[PDB]
């Protein structure tokens, strides 16, 4: 079946997040103060697979490929079969 993996590639703890800092700063100047903003990338990937288990496997593999070992971590936020 066709599946869609929602992969998040985010910065590990400690990694400087200029974009995030910037966003926090702005949100506050806009009357929406927040404690923290972490900016990452989200990738919606559609691909075929034998079953849901193999899909997760493949999804994870692509996440591991897209994530910078030192700077980031990936996360399979969601995985679902498509019509």
């Amino acid at each position: 079946p066709r599946y869609q993996a929602t992969l998040l590639i985010e910065l590990k703890k400690g990694i400087l997040d200029p974009q995030g800092r910037a966003v926090e700063g702005v949100l506050k100047d806009l009357g929406h103060p927040v404690e923290e903003v972490r900016v990452g990338k989200v990738l919606e990937i559609v691909f075929p697979a034998e079953n849901l288990l193999e899909a997760e496997e493949k999804a994870k593999a692509m996440g591991a490929l897209l994530a910078n070992p030192v700077m980031e971590v990936y996360a399979l936020e969601a995985l679902k079969e498509l019509p």
